[PDB]
């Protein structure tokens, strides 16, 4: 019925890598501009799951004198317990209990491999960090939980 | 009093050099490390007034299922119009036309140079960013702001 949670992100907050909302796509940024007409910041991204690049432009609010804000939105992104893994994608598990059968996991910076050592080696402590598009999960990144 | 206002930032959006509320106080964070039994990141930062170190860890929250956040706080930075500039302080003007006469100027990153340079070429596109401490306000940062 939605896209999912986002958070708000000041602009000086982000650097080159960082994930942002980008019309409504979960997005990489990969270069930071400045707009000479308007001061915004344009950012330029590529969707983590089409692999397109999309543009969006900062948003700029005033929410008390003197104070000129301008912000993105970020992704929140959800923590999901590993069970199992087999060719690409993973058997996960929320922290109520939910079971994924199917969770694909990102082909960026070698994640599968990192991902694969970690679990080899502390099953109950792997956890990876997912993003929802439109119903659509994939794992993003990794966190190892001591406890 | 109060402190001043603060906005949330999400521990991931945090690199060194930012500046963050360590313990109430403006600090520019200079190392980040993590807490092995807990897994909060700690933050070690030199107060901008004091330039004294302080220290904090992460909050940790659970807002949603399967949703953990460690965020930290960040400062409100105001913005305020350049009017004149002599001996390390500025004359500044508030959004609402309120009136400082003896604003001070961080020695950081040679700041005041670059300040004097952009005053004396274009006085009307010049901005501070202030950050206030329990009535203390200081300018840490610049932007000139074409219109």
């Amino acid at each position: 019925g939605s896209a999912s949670q986002t958070v708000t992100i000041p602009c000086h907050h982000i650097r080159l890598g960082d994930i942002l909302i980008l019309q409504g796509r979960p997005c990489q940024v990969i270069r930071i501009s400045t707009s000479a007409a308007t001061g915004q910041h344009r950012y330029l991204g590529v969707d983590l799951f089409t692999k397109q690049l999309h543009e969006e432009s900062s948003f700029v609010s005033n929410p008390a004198p003197s104070v000129v804000v301008q912000t993105m939105l970020g992704p929140v992104f959800k923590q999901y317990r590993v069970l199992d893994m087999q060719d690409g994608s993973i058997v996960a598990m929320t922290e109520t209990g939910d079971v994924k059968q199917n969770l694909p996991v990102i082909d960026q910076s070698s994640l599968w491999n990192r991902l694969q050592k970690a679990f080899e080696s502390g099953r109950g402590s792997v956890r990876v960090l997912v993003v929802s598009d439109h119903g659509r999960e994939m794992a993003v990144d990794m966190k190892v939980v001591h406890g």
